[PDB]
């Protein structure tokens, strides 16, 4: 149980769980990869400790509500050294006049960039990222789940949340960052997860402007 | 000298700088009533965000960025709090206070309603403490926008190192009261982080409203306008 687990058993957990980097006119290509990494998404989604706990729905629900944050999460951590550059794929780095070359996609590639570049500044480390990560499958969705059973549901995601918010603040402990330190960039990393979310909201409206619960639950059941 | 306040004068000074709770006009449309409302809480918003520690010594062109990107967020987050108190319902005003029957009237409207509903129960169920609701408050303002920075001149560079300066006193302002009250050290790590998850769902809300609203001068211009006062 996910309840049970220490903040090394979590971290070593969730390092396990990460996905594979994959592969790659251009919209063809990332829609082509996304769609790839979609399948994978799944898979490591189902080893994030507690998340397997919830009902079918639901799992879906925090996917459908997640799946581009986590794309964006994946796509800002494997940029981190290439300053000016998405690299969506080894093979498919791309700069911010490439992202002119889509209508609408410059504004949310400079804001990539950006966040990328805090990331870098912070100098993030991986067992941070992945807790960040699971953070925002099982926190993105959950406020738009009164019944008896989104009672339960609820309080579960609320205790790994808790256990994954205990592992963030040991790993930077360990690091040997002071209390205040580690307060403070406890909630410098979680207000970057708003900044994921608003370029998400913005994604979305610029895909939609060119059912996804089936296909997850096809995926997932 | 924002960085040299501690945090019960951090606390004192954001509950001083708290807007009034306006009324909606009409005699005894709603998205008429709405706007109206909306457009007369703006200048008050200014006048309180004018009042944020560390706020007022960034330039105007900065000023009006955090403003553009944080206003609905702001009028949301204060809708969520003054609707604590009434499940089942959004107090916009204390002469508007809308079920979500009234929210279905107008069109688009149901889905952020609720997803406003959700969040002040979640405030209630949280005990969301008046100190804590305006340190967040706060926190969306300087948040906002942060990462929409043109800018990468030194003077943008200052900027950004204040503005994170003072989120980092805001945090310390967070936890100060959360020792105050008693919670263990985790307890209060764990508070924090959930309450700041609380503005991820906040920011969703306001880019669905913005996306209903656009449905419905530039806003860039009319906070420029408004912040930019004369010494007269
Ligand atoms: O360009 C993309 C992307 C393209 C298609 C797409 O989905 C097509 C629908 N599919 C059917 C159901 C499941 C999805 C998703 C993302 C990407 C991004 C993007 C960046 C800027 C922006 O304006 C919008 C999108 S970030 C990113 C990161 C990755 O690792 C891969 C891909 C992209
Ligand atoms: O209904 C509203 C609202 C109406 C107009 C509006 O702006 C009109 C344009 N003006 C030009 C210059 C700047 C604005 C803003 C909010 C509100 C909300 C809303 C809730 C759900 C939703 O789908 C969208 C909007 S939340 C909220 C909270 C408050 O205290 C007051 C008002 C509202």
């Amino acid at each position: 149980l996910a309840l049970s687990l220490t903040a090394d058993q979590m971290v070593s957990a969730l390092l396990d769980a990460e996905p594979p980097i994959l592969y790659s006119s251009m919209m063809g290509l990332l829609t082509n990869l996304a769609d790839r990494e979609l399948v994978h998404m799944i898979n490591w989604a189902k080893r994030v400790p507690g998340f397997v706990d919830l009902t079918l729905h639901d799992q879906v629900h925090l996917l459908e509500s997640a799946w581009l944050e986590i794309l964006m999460i994946g796509l800002v951590w494997r940029s981190m050294e290439h300053p000016g550059k998405l690299l969506f794929a080894p093979n498919l780095l791309l700069d911010r006049n490439q992202g002119k070359s889509v209508e609408g996609m410059v504004e949310i590639f400079d804001m990539l960039l950006a966040t990328s570049s805090r990331f870098r500044m912070m100098n993030l480390q991986g067992e941070e990222f992945v807790c960040l990560k699971s953070i925002i499958l099982l926190n993105s969705g959950v406020y738009t789940f009164s019944t008896l059973k989104s009672l339960e549901e609820k309080d579960h995601i609320h205790r790994v949340l808790d256990k994954i918010t205990d592992t963030l603040i040991h790993l930077m402990a360990k690091a040997g960052l002071t209390l205040q330190q580690q307060h403070q960039r406890l909630a410098q990393l979680l207000l970057i997860l708003s900044h994921i979310r608003h370029m998400s909201n913005k994604g979305m409206e610029h895909l939609y402007s060119m059912p996804l619960y089936d296909l997850l639950l096809e995926m997932l059941d």
